[PDB]
Formats: structure tokens, sequence, C-alpha cells
């Protein structure tokens, strides 16, 4: 298998607040420089407060706006890829009206906010149902963050609950997905993967929907931890693909890298281009990974305030459209990388789960832990390793379908280095 | 002075959920409907996520789309009042991203934030500020509700606090409305005039800004307590109009009756029109009233959701652009009280105030209390009363200024009808 190359886009000159008033000669260069780079998708961001005012109205004009964005996608020569639900982007919160303060209410236990975020789901998908170029959808941004007893504005929910959102919502266009050639997924921040107690569990997002997503981010810890060019953090994205088929079913099912970027508040900018190929090369050798994406495509205008300041010099491109450094590393990644096929991975540490396969200790598994260490230090090696849990560990046709010859046994104990934020103004914001 | 009769409008078909793609021909429609009625002017509501999605980005189309409604609003024969930050509206709040959750922060004591909203009354005025039909401005609807206690995700403020905010986002307009012929008020439910400790302060409605305004909503404990069309009901809006003078420095302030309605939660619907009829009855014997803005312009259509259920019934149209009962009362308010003029009011009841000017107990003058229902009352025979402070009482100066030749002292006793519902 090849892995797919692609960029989340931010729209350069007015970013996603392009949605009030979209300046489509703009977007159209835009996904033409996106395309030059040698991309062959674009995942877009519509916002939840524009699609849906109301509970039970959605605006024909904002469906109308993300199809012209797909149109134009396609006309650049992109799959893309829609976000439904944001939700979240880039530390802000986009949420209607009709779900805060005094219509204050959970997404993911409200039911009738649960039958509109499915109208929303279905309106989307029949919108662009009929577009060669509409290749597939994400539930939302890392939805989960929502519901994080970090959040300021917490959208309760238990873990039951979490996997019946998720159920009800694919359930909605699994099917139509499976007919239509589309893919459907959901996507969460690493907080699934790293924090104790969280509602959203790892095998939700590597059972359900088609592909699992990871967002590689070093700010987490990582960076600052081992340091931001370490094998650590180089690695990262790497480690997140292979930790999260510990926790699949199916012992192929492809992994998407659907973010990860280059954050200039733990990476030095001069190293930004050289942190992008590397991590993609650790990437390319992790087997079944269905593609690359990277954050983001147009820097943010420095006229916009409140973002943390690295978000602002993400871009592959800066606002006028002119390439940057790391935009030249990612088009010369895609072009090392387009064949790349990764031999399989056969030595797996183990990861002890109770007896519905979720981790005993999640923080063990994070940056700092004996488990995210232990990964590294076997990376480190050139031993290549990947991830099992304990049940499988006693389950010889998993094993021999993973090719895995090799185990190591690692105990539990909990790393202190992950952050759950990526600006220090965010902290300590939990009710 | 002789009273201005307006609607506030919400359109048609889409309420304030057309901004994002505003029909044109509708609003149209809409505001020729208004006019028909013989209203001279309209209330306006942006949305503040729209016209300023980022702190440092005022949205040039969000501009754009209120000038063009205004513009219409002028065609029509309208004179069209904006409100420059919703906000709040209806039950809902709507606040730009960067003051919610992880940049959750205070309109009234962010630095950063005050700034924005100076540069967004700025830029709402200058975009405007050329239009005809451009009559004035308000800061916004109702924003003490994001202060109140009662409020789920509030913003905090002491009294200082808020009359520094006051002063700042009215004194970057005010001296070009004076030299322009225009208006700039704020605006506050009435939470001002009843619930004690709150930081919005009664001389603050009557004494900052070119006119007093009042939203006058019987849903707050009066039409439960008294009853739907009891005289403390019918005579709410026209109560907040005496009792609001109290506090003004000027003795001939105008004011404007910004907001009133016949809610269906209290009132049954089939009263409705005659609540309509008698509040301004009442209303219309208040001197130096500025106007009556009814709320509202036309119905919400019942394909939205989470309104409270009232709320889709208050349009003086229907949803298919119908005039209604109401409506039809409303329109022969207007034609009775064109040209009345109320005689002076010269018995006063007096509020207790303390040596600011603040009450000493908001809930003696809420529904319920002993001064309340001393207006009522003296209203109920006849008498035809107003309201000073204790300070005005030992002023000679400012009760000639009034015409006030008889004062009634009233011993404070507090109301419990007040259930600070506001919307
Ligand atoms: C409040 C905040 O900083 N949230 C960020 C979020 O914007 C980002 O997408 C995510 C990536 O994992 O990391 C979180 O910490």
């Amino acid at each position: 298998s090849h892995m797919k190359f692609g960029v989340n886009y931010t729209p350069s000159g007015e970013w996603f607040y392009t949605w009030l008033n979209p300046k489509w000669e703009v977007i159209r260069r835009d996904l033409a420089q996106i395309a030059e780079l040698g991309a062959d998708h674009v995942r877009i961001f519509p916002l939840w407060t524009l699609l849906q005012p109301n509970r039970t109205w959605i605006n024909p004009k904002a469906l109308a706006d993300v199809r012209r964005m797909v149109e134009l996608g396609g006309e650049a020569g992109l799959d893309v890829y829609v976000d439904v639900i944001q939700g979240h982007l880039s530390s802000f919160d986009f949420v209607p009206s009709w779900l805060v303060s005094w219509h204050e209410g959970s997404m993911f236990t409200d039911q009738s906010a649960i039958e509109a975020q499915s109208a929303l789901t279905e309106a989307i998908y029949g919108t662009l149902s009929d577009m060669k170029a509409f290749a597939g959808l994400t539930l939302g941004n890392e939805c989960n963050q929502f519901t994080d007893a970090t959040h300021p504005r917490r959208m309760p929910a238990n873990a039951e609950q979490i996997g019946e959102w998720l159920d009800t919502l694919i359930g909605l266009v699994a099917k139509r997905c499976r007919r239509d050639g589309r893919l459907i997924a959901h996507s969460e921040n690493d907080a699934i993967w790293y924090a104790d107690g969280h509602a959203f569990l790892p095998r939700y997002a590597s059972c359900k929907g088609d592909v699992t997503t990871v967002h590689s981010w070093v700010f987490n810890g990582t960076g600052q931890h081992y340091g931001p060019m370490s094998c650590e953090s180089l690695g990262h994205a790497a480690w997140l693909v292979e930790l999260s088929k510990a926790f699949a079913a199916d012992p192929h099912r492809p992994v998407w890298v659907q973010e990860i970027g280059a954050p200039g508040n733990v990476i030095d900018s001069a190293d930004a281009p050289e942190f992008c190929r590397r991590s993609i090369d650790a990437i390319a050798d992790c087997p079944d990974v269905f593609g690359v994406t990277w954050w983001c495509s147009h820097r943010i205008p420095s006229a916009f305030s409140d973002f943390p300041f690295f978000e602002h010099q993400l871009g592959l491109f800066d606002v006028d459209g002119t390439l940057t450094d790391v935009g030249k590393a990612f088009r010369d990644a895609i072009a090392t990388h387009r064949d790349t096929v990764a031999p399989p991975r056969t030595t797996a540490i183990v990861i002890p789960v109770d007896e519905q396969g979720d981790p005993l200790m999640r923080a063990a598994q994070a940056p700092g832990g004996s488990l995210f260490e232990a990964w590294a230090n076997l990376n480190r090696q050139g031993e290549r390793p990947c991830v099992i849990t304990s049940l499988d560990a006693g389950n010889p046709a998993k094993l021999a379908n993973r090719g895995i010859v090799r185990l190591e046994r690692v105990e539990l104990v909990a790393g202190h280095a992950y952050n759950a934020v990526s600006d220090p103004a965010f902290e300590h914001k939990g009710e």
C-alpha cells in the first residue's frame, strides 16, 4: 500500500472566517497552490455555527458554500475530505447558540442535539454525494475535547454514551460510504491515547469508522521533555500509528495521520523543514498508513489576534501564497515517499488492558510513560517495534495475522510530561 | 412632546438567522408591512458573531449587510435604530469564539475585549454615518444580562466597572451623535430596576446616553402575581417610565419604551390585543415619552426550535404575512395616540436612596413592593403619580423643575414577585 499526501486547508487571507463571504477566486488559487505541491487531497472545515444556527434549521447557503469549496478542490485535481462538526479549531470553540449558556447542553448525550448532528451529517453527505471530488467525511475535528475534564465548558458523557454517539452518527452514512466508494471516520485529539479517565477510548478510534485518525502534535510534552529534534519527538507520529494498531480488531486497518505540523512553540522555525522530512520518514516505515495530511496550508494573517503565536507560522504557504521552507520540505517528502512500502513490524511491546480491551493506565503510554519509552527505546535501537494488547498477546491467530514473532513485556508507570493544552494560557481551566 | 411609534424588526421567514444570507426582497416586503401600520421607525439587530469573528477583525460583509438593511428601512419610510452588540436575543446568546470557553472573558472588564467593542461601535457608526435613515445607536440589547448572577456563563463586573464600560462606549460616539442629529443609548433588562445587588444601577439608565430605555415584560412576576389584565400589569410600562425619571438628573429627559410585548406565557392570546391597547393608553399619559417600540414585527416560523413557545406568537404579522389581532391593536394605538400630549404629573412617590442616588432596597420598587404598589394604586385612582428620590425631595430646584407640588412618602416593604425572567 502507498500513502496519500494532503494538506489541512486553512483559507488564505481570511482563515475560517472566510465562510462568512468566501472569496472564491482566492480559494481557487489556494487549492491550485496545494495541488502544485504534489498533494492528492485536502481536508476542509465548515463552521457549525454557520451550518446549523438553529437546532432544526440547516442553512442552505452554508451547505452550498461547502459544495462550492469541494467543487473547486476537484477542479484543482484534489480529493476533498470534509469535517462535519467544528466544533473546535486552533484553540477556539464554535458552538451554535442553541447549545450554549441558557441552552447549555452536551452534544454527546442530549438526544435532541444528537438528532441535530444526525441531520447535519446527513445534509452534508447528501449535499456532496454527487461530487466526484468528495472523498469522505470525518464527524468533526477533535470533538472529544468538548467532553474532557480539562474543558472550561465541559459537555458531560461517560464512555458508553460516547460509544453510542459515535455509533449513531457513523451509522447514518457508513453503508452509503461503503457503496459510494467514500470514507467515514471520526477524529479525537491525543487525550484518547494519553488521558486516564477520558470518555473516548482507544478502541473507538481503532475500530469505529473506516480508518484510524491520529493528530500528532509534539507540543503535548514530547518536544519539551525529550527535545524537539529527539527521536521521541521525530518519531511521535509513527508512535501514534503503531500504538493505535494495538486497539484495532482489523490486523491491517489503515491509519491516517490526519494532522501533523511543526509547531514553533517547541520546534525552532529553522528546524521545522527537517522535522517535517524526518517525521514523515518515520511514518513511512509503518505499514498500512492511509496517508499524511499536513497542518496547515496557509499562514494565519497577523491581523488576527488571540491565536497561540506559533499557530500563525504553521502554513506551507505564506499569506500571499508564497511557498515556505516547510512547504518545500513537504513537497520534497511527498516526492520521496510516493512509493515507499514499509516492511512488517515483528517485535511488539505489550499494553496491559482490561477485559474490554481498554488500557489499565493510559498515562503509561503517554510521553514519559513506560510504554511510551519502551517503544521509543526499541525504535531508537533499530528494532522497528509495533504494539499489541495483553489480550492479543494470547491469541496466535492475531499474532500470526500481524507477523509478530517477538514480545516485550513492560510494567505500567505514569509519565508526567503530557500536557493536555497547547498554550500556557489555556491551563488550569477545568470546572 | 409627541411619541414615536416603532417595531423591533424580526425578519420574517428566517428570523435573525437571515443575516447569514439576507433575502433582500423579503426584507423589503417586511419593512413595507411595518410602515403600513403607521410606524415611523424600526429597531434592528445585527449579530456579534458575524460582525466581529476575531477580536481584531470586523467582517466588512456583515457591516455592508447592516448598511443595506438601514437603506431598505429608509426606502420604506422608516427611521432605523441599530443595536450594536447582540449579544443577547430571545433567550439565546451570540458571543464570538474569542470570548468563550478557552478564551472566556468578561466584556465589561477585559480591556482587550473593551477595545474590540469600541472598534465595533465605531465601525457601525462610521459605516452608517452617511445614511439619512440611520437615526441612532444602542450599545446592545440587554447587555447587563451577561453580568447578572442568574446568567449560566456570567461575565463578572462590579458597579464601578459597569459605569466605566458605559462611559467608554457611549463616549466614543456621543459628540458625533449630537453633531449629526442622532441618538446614543444603552439598554438593560429590568434587573437594573428590580434586582438588589445588580451591578447596573438605575441612575445609569437614566443619566448615561441620550434617552432612558426600558423593556417592559410582565412575565417578570407582575402578571403572575397580580393577574395578566390587572392594572399593575397593564400599567407596568408606564410604571417603568415614571420610575426611571426618579433617577434622572435631567427633569425632562425622554424615556423610550424600547420593548413592550404581550407575552402568551402570562397573557391569554385572546387578551393580547386589549393588553396592547391599554398598556399604550397608560404610556401615553406619561410626559416626555420618546416612543413606543413593539416587540416584535414578524412571528418566528414554527420550523425553528428551542424558543419558549410564547416567543413564536409575539409578532404583529403572522408567518404567512397576515396582520394579527395584536398588529391591528398596535396599528390602532398609533392612530389613537399620534397627537396625545400628556399633561405634567405633579404628585410624586418618594424612593429612599443613599448618598449616591442608589435605592436603599430595590425589592421595594419591584413587583410586590410597597413603592411598586403605591404607584400602581395612585395611578388606578386617577392621581397620575410620578416618582422622585429622597434626594430630589429635599431639592426645591428640581421639584419646581418637574412641577411637583405633592409628595407621598411610603414605608419600604420588599416585594417577592420578581422572578428574574427577562426572556
Ligand atoms: C486549547 C488548546 O490549546 N487546544 C489544542 C487544540 O487546538 C489542538 O488542535 C490540539 C491538538 O492535539 O491540542 C489542544 O491542546
